[PDB]
DNA sequence: ATATGACGCT
DNA sequence: AGCGTCAT
């Protein structure tokens, strides 16, 4: 009771760009704005693969990993932008650079952990504290929170979305104990005020809109973010968790979206996150291991301790390309030529990285997939990365994978390769 | 024929 | 080290 952990020590946010690659293309081409549109990779095979979808297009049922020709059947007006292709492969430079625009703005407010090309976690605890001392006793106006939803509100004793949003915000703000500078609810609220500012600054300075979640940990923050996308932010309080988790499918929670989550469901015979509470920590550990049981026990009560890692820059720099179906590489010449293509892009980005972030990669990981094998990687090998030179890197990469070739004929490659992947890792200061 | 990046397990 | 899991 009086010694029970409640996981309310931190204020953490997750900011995620709304249909990010689409916004990047739409900024550059005003014709795409306010229109159903998608970003497509390649063109030949069925119009190309869709990897990002505007919300206008989503209303038609257009989704990621849909072929462009199929998307057009759902949405004939659909506008497309193609990913740049360089040396026969997708070149994502424009989105990486757009990403850096956003991460630099967020970094001004607090420490961020880059979690993907289009999202970062923020530890706002310190900023909230200071903002709270600069704002002693001053009540928080709803005007400071113009795009914020309070999850679970309004409750108890209007038919418009914005009307609902405001009612809940009013109920929340009326109930706040403003004199207590250690109230977790107040802290979150102040956290939300800062995130409004962060999000205003991102949009002012990039043109890009985003959503955000504000809570006490990463998992709740990430979950919160998705509840009112696009162009809105959501506060998930500790108190909101029992009802939210009561009908929350286990798979929605970060890290439970795969086999572990399926296993939780299967072995325990449950569906929703809240149902985990009726198990002891030891029961959970016995089914899912010491680490997982401990984590599940706390998480189903809204408690999670994974820290926001102070890291704005990726730890590996990588290049990959699949070679599906008929296009699978089957000669030594093909393999070597594509290793060179991959290595050349990698060199470009490594060189850029060394100038920009004052570090040098020191290990090259080569990964291939072979025909028939469904795993992401059939095989990973590594060598030293001593010189930022594509020819050396590609030759080195061939060297450490060439014995994977089961072919009697020297000019042929079997089994055929369906993926090549070069990844520079183990960075050192420079 | 669904380009990358982080991390856990052994 | 090399593979497995989960993610955008
Ligand atoms: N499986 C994948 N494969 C290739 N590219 C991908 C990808 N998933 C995402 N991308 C690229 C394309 C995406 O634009 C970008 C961010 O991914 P999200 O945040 O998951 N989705 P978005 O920001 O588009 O929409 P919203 O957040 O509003 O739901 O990463
Ligand atoms: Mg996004
Ligand atoms: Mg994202």
């Amino acid at each position: 009771g009086p010694h029970m952990a409640t996981g309310q020590d931190r204020v953490v946010a997750l900011v995620d760009m709304d249909c990010f690659f689409v916004q990047v293309e739409q900024r550059q081409n005003p014709h795409l704005r306010n229109k159903p549109c998608a970003v497509v990779q390649y063109k030949s095979w069925k119009g190309g693969g869709i990897i990002a979808v505007s919300y206008e297009a989503r209303a038609f049922g257009v989704t990621r990993s849909m072929w462009a020709d199929d998307a057009k059947k759902l949405c004939p007006d659909l506008l497309l932008a193609q990913v740049r292709e360089s040396r026969g492969k997708a070149n994502l430079t424009k989105y990486r650079e757009a990403s850096v625009e956003v991460m630099e703005i967020m970094s001004r407010f607090a420490v961020i952990e880059r979690a993907s090309i289009d999202e970062a976690y923020v530890d706002l605890t310190s900023a909230v504290q200071e903002r709270l001392q600069k704002l002693q006793g001053q009540p928080i106006s709803a005007d400071l929170l113009p795009s914020t939803y309070i999850e679970g509100l309004p409750q108890g004793p209007t038919v418009q979305k914005e009307g609902m949003r405001k009612q809940g915000l009013f109920q929340w703000l009326d109930s706040l104990q403003i004199d207590n500078l250690t109230s977790p609810d107040l802290q979150l609220t102040v956290g939300a005020v800062i995130v409004e500012e962060m999000r205003a600054a991102i949009e002012r300075e990039t043109g890009f809109q985003c959503s955000a979640g504000i809570s006490h940990n990463k998992v709740l923050a990430k979950l919160a973010c998705g509840l009112n996308k696009p162009n809105r932010q959501t506060l998930v309080s500790h108190g909101s968790v029992p009802q939210l988790f009561s009908q929350m499918p286990i798979r929605k929670i970060r890290s439970l979206g795969g086999k572990l989550g399926a296993s939780v469901i299967e072995i325990l015979g449950i569906e929703y996150m809240g149902e985990l509470t009726q198990f002891t920590e030891s029961q959970l550990q016995s089914h899912f291991g010491e680490k997982n049981g401990s984590w599940l026990y706390a998480m189903c009560r809204g408690i999670e301790h994974d820290p926001v890692k102070p890291r704005q820059l990726p730890k590996t720099i990588g290049c990959s390309k699949n070679f599906p179906g008929k296009t699978a590489l089957a000669t030594r010449e093909q393999v070597q030529w594509w290793l060179l293509q991959l290595a050349q892009e990698l060199e470009e980005r490594l060189t850029k990285d060394r100038n920009d972030n004052d570090r040098v990669a020191t290990q090259l990981v080569v990964s291939i997939r072979v025909q028939g094998d469904k795993r992401l990687s059939s095989l990973r090998r590594c060598c030293a990365l001593t010189r930022y030179d594509a020819h050396k890197m590609s030759h080195d990469a061939f060297t450490v994978i060439k014995n994977c070739n089961t072919s009697g004929i020297q000019t042929e490659w079997s089994p055929p390769l369906t993926m090549l992947f070069l990844c520079a890792t183990k960075f050192s200061a420079s």
